[PDB]
DNA sequence: GCTGATGCGTG
DNA sequence: GTCCGACCACGCATCAGC
């Protein structure tokens, strides 16, 4: 009966107290019922140990149904670099929920709204089919991604609705909040790793039925346990991190056990690697005492997209994203400059650069936002307007050879010997190695004045190996980053702990000339859950049935909820931002523009202060014009 | 072909 | 103070209904 599996269990057998048996398809709910258990307690080590607990007996008794339930339990649909979209929100989903129980879609929209949560409005609303399977579900995942063009919604709602229909006790609340895109787990890349680990190293894969080893860590101690697990896991998250390809993994790790796997995945040009980021510092004085005396190179920090550049041997080039999405089609005009940004020596390699988006005319760098405008779809370079401009910094990979495991100083003079600058379309990121805290202010200050958002300072020798999808504190940003009282003109109804209260807020400031409230951003951060349950009440009662003539929102999104404007809040801000979507000052620093904040936080409430007392566009434009 | 609703990516 | 999972804003992309 899997609708009593306890994976939470103390002294979990991976064959007896398991819910099905062996040479036999793993139950959806088997898995469901882990979501739930893995919810329902906040330890995030008896989570792994759950879910560890469930790949155990997936090992032990149904192998081939492991990988699909690794992919069920971190929401994808395969690797990556395969591009694979289910094409499916809320508005799908609820489409389904309603079609499958007859309801009208806005009963099933103010539910989903109300509730929050579309696993519950499913769960709830059920409406004989054979027993759901993890493979099953999962390739249902993929059948609903598969389904493109003209008519496919309808397609896509139909298997949907096949699967509500088979769907028992907590089986819908899981699957249409993974189809979803919102599972809310708990659990993802570093935790669901860590319990597969786990699980082979305490029920070994490849054992003949019945596993005679089910408790490889029987005898040992606590700590003993903990140490033995702990350096398992590390095995399988270094080669996981050279090789991100569960597809390449899995089928390798079940036939060799965890300590060969090593020996059988190498890094290699062609799988996409997470780059390596950096942390915050809040100035040059963190910088020297965190690096104490290692040698650093100071280096401009670019407003890019992180491309990552891999050469294969034979020839083929594809580019990479940070979350190792193949971004190959959207750069035509960087694979034909790749003979001409190498010597005739380099045959392979995996580059590490910033697409900076150039202007020909001028020999400028331009913000990101003219970036974003670039087509995304299968370009061609004749069309591109928007040109780019490769700054590369790394090397990860040349001639065959891996550079991760030496140093930046090693990395750096091997990428500036083989690869040939090119002004305006493949240069090298422009640098500064020194000591002195007055070079490095002005380097820095240099550096705002060439377009670019700060400094990237990197470790050359000390602790300067290339750290694969880690946020290393090797790495440092020298990032250059306003208080306004803004009137509340509308809420949006949240999700996930916010489900049965408001989630957002839209702000607006006050201007002067027309006697308008104008909208200037969305607020949903700096709140505690106390202060926003406790508070829900007061702003739900100036709730209004339409918006009031003296408040202009422009192309902003539409609040669930207008709020009567009555209150003022205190409001923090990184900096000020033009946008071409809230009205806010629109014509008073830009002709058809307007002002916007740059992630805004909750301060306080302002009760002492009316929505004509708030902060004026025209204050709105001076505080821009000062930055 | 147009529009509005809808989905997706990444810094 | 560090690690981790979840979230997002604004751009392009995709599609239902006409
Ligand atoms: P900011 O907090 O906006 O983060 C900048 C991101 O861009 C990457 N980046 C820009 N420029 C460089 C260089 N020269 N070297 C390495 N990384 C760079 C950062 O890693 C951040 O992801």
């Amino acid at each position: 009966d899997p609708s009593g599996y306890n994976p939470a269990k103390n002294n979990y057998h991976p064959v007896e107290d398991a819910c099905w048996k062996p040479g036999q398809k793993v139950p959806y709910l088997a898995v469901a019922r882990t979501f739930e258990k893995i919810e329902e307690v906040s330890a995030r080590l008896r989570m792994v140990e759950t879910l560890s607990n469930l790949l155990r007996s997936v090992v032990a008794l149904s192998p081939p149904d492991l990988l699909p339930v690794l992919y069920l339990s971190l929401n994808h649909l395969g690797p990556p670099q395969q591009g694979l979209e289910l094409g499916v929100g809320d508005g799908v989903l609820l489409k389904a929920v309603a079609q499958a129980t007859g309801r009208q879609l806005e009963s099933v929209r103010a539910e989903a709204a109300e509730k929050g949560d579309v696993g519950l409005v499913a769960e709830n609303s059920r409406s004989p089919p054979p027993p759901l399977t993890a493979s099953g579900v999962f390739s249902k995942f993929r059948d609903i991604a598969r389904l493109t063009g003209s008519a496919s919604t309808a397609k896509k709602i139909d298997i949907i609705k096949g699967l509500f229909v088979a769907c028992r006790h907590s089986e819908a609340r899981f699957i249409a909040r993974s189809l979803s895109g919102r599972l809310r787990l708990g659990l993802a890349e570093q935790s669901v790793l860590a319990a597969l680990s786990q699980a082979v190293s305490l029920t070994p894969p490849g054992q003949e039925f019945p596993p005679a080893m089910v408790d490889a860590g029987k005898g040992k101690t606590a700590e003993a346990r903990k140490t033995w697990l702990e350096e398992q896991g590390m095995i399988l998250k270094q080669t996981f991190c050279e090789v991100p390809d569960l597809d390449r993994i899995i089928p390798v790790l079940l036939e060799h056990g965890l300590e060969r796997l090593p020996e059988h995945c190498k890094l290699s040009p062609g799988i996409p690697l997470k780059p390596m980021l950096a942390h915050p510092t809040r100035g040059i004085s963190e910088v020297l005492k965190r690096f104490e005396e290692a040698a650093f190179t100071c280096e401009y920090k670019y407003d890019g997209q992180r491309a990552q550049i891999h050469a294969l041997e034979g020839g083929e080039v594809k580019i990479f994203s940070r979350n190792q999405e193949d971004n190959t089609g959207k750069y035509p005009d960087i694979i034909s400059r790749i003979p001409k940004i190498k010597l005739p020596s380099v045959t392979s390699f995996i580059l590490d650069t910033e697409a900076v988006a150039w202007d020909r005319e001028k020999k400028q760098i331009q913000p990101f936002q003219v970036l974003t405008t670039r087509k995304r779809k299968e370009v061609d370079a004749s069309e591109i307007q928007v040109q780019v401009c490769l700054y590369a910094f790394d090397l990860i990979y040349l001639n065959g050879e891996s550079l991760v495991r030496e140093p930046l100083s090693r990395r750096r003079q091997l990428l500036r010997e083989n690869f040939v600058e090119t002004e305006g379309e493949f240069v090298f990121a422009t640098s500064l190695d020194t000591k002195d805290i007055e070079q490095i202010a002005e380097f820095l200050e240099q550096s705002v004045k060439d377009s670019c958002e700060g400094l990237m300072v990197k470790t050359l020798d000390v602790d300067a190996t290339y750290e694969i999808a880690k946020r290393s504190h090797n790495w440092l940003k020298l990032k250059k980053d306003d208080t306004l009282d803004l009137v509340v003109i509308g809420a949006y109804l949240g999700r996930g702990k916010r489900a049965g209260r408001y989630g957002g807020f839209l702000l607006a400031s006050y201007d002067e000339d027309s006697e308008e409230l104008q909208a200037i951003c969305k607020l949903g951060t700096g709140f505690s859950d106390e202060e926003l349950e406790e508070h829900h009440q007061s702003l739900k009662a100036l709730v209004l049935p339409s918006p009031r003539p003296y408040v202009r929102i422009d192309g902003a999104v539409i609040p669930d909820h207008w709020l009567d404007p009555s209150a003022v809040w205190e409001v923090k801000c990184a900096d000020l931002s033009l946008s071409p979507i809230y009205p806010a000052a629109r014509g008073l620093v830009d002709s058809d523009k307007g002002i916007s904040l740059r992630f805004p936080r909750f301060i306080r409430v302002r009760e002492d202060k009316q929505p004509e007392q708030a902060t004026t566009s025209a204050q709105v434009a001076c505080l821009y014009r000062k930055q």
